[PDB]
């Protein structure tokens, strides 16, 4: 042990770890990468809840990111930064249950607020080791302890035969919960305050954060939550038990597996990981965007009822949440199989291409409901205009899947006692490689929250760097105090809480905070109040 940095040896419940001193623009940070938190969910453990990592002897090397959970690697535009940056940057393995910790260097003398990141990727992809989730900046600049975990995705994480012992569903959420217990027991060793833990996440990550809010055992493992561009309620983040059974069964069938649940699961198990991935998209009931095959299941266990029912009837008195959306939630989804759309042209579509796109975006919808969406999203002054049709298509997808589900999460937590803060993120990164027409696409605020623009080698404007500092300040102020506003700062414009009466939220851009009212109030009344009833009859 004798000749290495004394500031990088830490013990956890499972044994000794050696971390790595990393360089950040302002100075050094401690990182402890690839800490096993669960027994490898391999072999007979596939589809099964995670078991706590057994203790090891000797010093575990925690200097590098560990394997990414098995997943479909995106190949829409091979070589393209815009898609590759989300693709796994470590080898794929079922042995993937590891978490990462960044802390100031030297580690803080007094108990520090902890941020826990949960990545998105439609519950079928993603990794805590992606460049855009690098905790070094928040660690260094804000003095925060940042934890991020891998969790199982796709079949391995969410395939369920509800009611069975061998494949209960929701195990990917259980991986996340186990990483949270790991933080409770171990984060004090790194100088984190386990009594001050904020979850934050984007997309499926946000939806996950939301499910932890709505699940009893998880509630005791954190104090605050941030949901970025995603919600537990909504059309994509969950499935009924019935539907999850249908999908598991169909996939079983597609890989050559037959009648009860034990035999079926044993057979799946058995199957090479790649075979499962290769067939997962085939189980979707309709041609669709923003829908994913294997997602959290309403099991009557982890989720005791539908997220809708739980937000309508829950008590959220002691909760504080920060929630928000980006300007162009839907645009990215269009290039993934809406005919008409491409990254390499303006995507000026036709009316036919729009009606076709609406069916794909609202899958789900009877002929009448589709007519409603179309009528509501058509500009009747220019009903044939390709620019507007392209933007309406984007908005349809963005509104239905993200903006409007966020609109109620907020309105609904607020009506039941939560302190809520809402934002629209409106800045397009100067470094962004998607075309202009896509505006500010799903996921493109994360790099700012994590303070990447502070890395001078990244070529961000000045400007964008000051902006990244502001957001980091809002987020860690929220983590620290349940309120993004600067306590001492007299002059800087206030971020008011979202309420049902005033419906206030802020724009996050290069200009100072501007308070707007109503989150697409008029349009979200369509998706949240009218469409459901139209779908009944
Ligand atoms: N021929 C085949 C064979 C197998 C599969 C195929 C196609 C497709 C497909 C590809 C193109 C068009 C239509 C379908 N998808 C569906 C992909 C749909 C992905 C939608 C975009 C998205 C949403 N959340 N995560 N992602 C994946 C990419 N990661 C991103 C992320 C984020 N933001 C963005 C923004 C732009 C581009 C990507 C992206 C932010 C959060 C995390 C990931 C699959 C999905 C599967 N689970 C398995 C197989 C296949």
């Amino acid at each position: 042990e004798g000749r290495e940095d004394p500031q990088l040896l830490v013990r956890v419940r499972g044994g000794q770890l050696r971390g790595i001193r990393l360089k950040a623009p302002g100075g050094p940070v401690s990182a402890f990468l690839g800490i096993p938190f669960a027994e490898p969910p391999v072999g007979s453990r596939r589809f099964m809840p995670p078991e706590p990592k057994r203790p090891w002897s000797g010093v575990l090397d925690a200097t590098t990111f560990q394997n990414v959970c098995y997943q479909y690697v995106d190949t829409l535009y091979p070589g393209f930064e815009g898609t590759e940056m989300w693709n796994p940057n470590r080898e794929l393995s079922e042995d993937c249950l590891y978490l990462n910790v960044w802390t100031p260097y030297p580690r803080p003398a007094s108990p520090t607020p902890v941020l826990i990141w949960i990545y998105g990727g439609g519950f079928y992809s993603g990794a805590a080791s992606l460049d855009v989730y690098d905790g070094r900046f928040l660690a260094q600049v804000e003095g925060a302890v940042l934890v991020s975990m891998n969790y199982r995705v796709g079949t391995f994480g969410f395939l369920a035969l509800p009611g069975s012992r061998e494949a209960p569903g929701n195990v990917g959420l259980l991986d996340q919960r186990l990483a949270l217990q790991w933080v409770q027991e171990n984060i004090a060793a790194f100088g984190g305050d386990p009594m001050s833990v904020t979850l934050f996440g984007e997309s499926a990550g946000a939806a996950s954060v939301g499910m932890h809010i709505l699940s009893l055992p998880s509630r005791s493992l954190f104090h605050r939550a941030v949901l970025q561009s995603g919600t537990p309620n909504g059309p994509w983040a969950t499935v009924s038990a019935g539907e999850a059974r249908r999908r598991a069964t169909l996939l079983a069938r597609l890989v050559g597996c037959p009648g009860n649940d034990t035999e079926l699961i044993a057979c799946l198990r058995t199957r090479p990981a790649q075979d499962l991935v290769d067939h997962e998209w085939h189980v979707l009931p309709q041609e669709s965007i923003f829908r994913f095959s294997f997602v959290p299941v309403v099991d009557g266990d982890f989720l005791s009822d539908t997220p809708e029912a739980l937000i309508n009837t829950g008590d959220f008195q002691d909760l504080q949440v920060l929630v928000g959306v980006v300007k162009d939630e839907g645009s990215a989804f269009l290039v993934y199989g809406v005919p008409g759309f491409s990254k390499d042209n303006e995507s000026l579509i036709s009316r036919a291409q729009f009606l076709a796109g609406v069916r794909i975006g609202v899958p789900q919808a009877s002929d009448l409901a589709a007519e409603a969406v179309v009528l509501h999203y058509t500009d009747w002054l220019h009903p044939e205009d390709p620019t507007h049709l392209r933007d309406a298509m984007s908005a349809v997808v963005g509104d239905h899947n993200v903006v409007c589900p966020v609109a109620q999460l907020a309105g609904r937590l607020a009506a039941q006692g939560a302190r809520v803060y809402a934002y629209i993120f409106e800045h397009r990164a100067s470094t962004l490689t998607w075309p202009l027409w896509m505006g500010v696409p799903h996921g493109y605020e994360i790099e700012f929250i994590f303070g990447l623009p502070l890395d001078p080698s990244l070529n961000y404007t000045t400007e964008e760097r000051i902006f990244a500092q502001r957001l980091m300040k809002y987020w860690t102020n929220f983590a620290r105090t349940g309120d993004p506003n600067d306590p001492r700062d007299s002059k800087s414009p206030q971020w008011p809480p979202y309420t049902t009466a005033a419906q206030q939220y802020v724009s996050l851009n290069l200009k100072p905070l501007e308070v707007r009212r109503g989150l697409r109030a008029q349009t979200c009344a369509f998706w949240n109040r009218f469409l459901p009833k139209l779908l009944s009859a």
